[PDB]
């Protein structure tokens, strides 16, 4: 399988990690990475938590193993109700769409 065509490493990557906002408070880290592995190799997640309540903030994120595999995950996980509530996915990298334009010249 190619995930054993290179090696492990220790850094963090923005477009490898998608941001996805809109999270019910039902929703969890655990959650999240199990749902995206049908995207597919999920190596690490976040959801920051709130200073009083500890709370999820409303946003998440799911890091996986190569970009290729992070930019097929924001194509099937967006505009998406997770308990009926939809949410909005990304890469990290970015916040939302800028241009648009037609499929061929």
């Amino acid at each position: 399988g190619s995930s054993g065509s290179s090696g492990p490493i220790s850094e963090r990557n923005q477009d490898a990690t998608v941001y996805v906002g809109g999270l019910d408070e039902k929703v969890s880290e655990p959650l999240l990475w199990e749902l995206f592995l049908q995207a597919g190799p999920v190596v690490n997640t976040h959801m920051p938590k709130d200073r009083v309540t500890g709370q999820h903030q409303g946003y998440g994120f799911v890091e996986f193993l190569s970009e290729e595999d992070a930019d097929y995950a924001i194509k099937i996980m967006d505009m998406i109700k997770l308990y009926g509530k939809p949410i909005r996915v990304n890469k990290a990298s970015a916040h939302n769409k800028n241009l648009s334009g037609p499929s061929s010249g």
